[PDB]
């Protein structure tokens, strides 16, 4: 199905769902599990020296000093994803 698909004035930000935490980048945003709680946590980088491997987390909602290296099972792929946004700029 399609219809006519117009632009107007929106913002960026990407809502999708995954369950390979393979698909996730520095600017990939996703929650993770901590005090029997559910906190949203921004990815700061990847490290895959390891089975299964780890990757860097940053609680948004504390200081950079809360983050920390957790793994996919630290990972709560049942909350939708946030990715960055791309378009096409050809300036200077």
């Amino acid at each position: 199905g399609s219809h006519m698909s117009h632009d107007g004035k929106e913002e960026p930000g990407i809502a999708k769902k995954i369950n390979s935490v393979d698909d996730i980048i520095i600017k990939c945003q996703c929650w993770v599990q901590k005090n029997d709680e559910e906190r949203l946590a921004e990815i700061l980088s990847i490290n895959t020296r390891k089975a299964p491997p780890k990757f860097y987390v940053h609680y948004v909602n504390y200081n950079k000093r809360l983050d920390e290296w957790i793994t996919t099972d630290r990972i709560n792929l049942d909350k939708e994803v946030l990715y960055p946004k791309l378009k096409a700029t050809d300036e200077d």
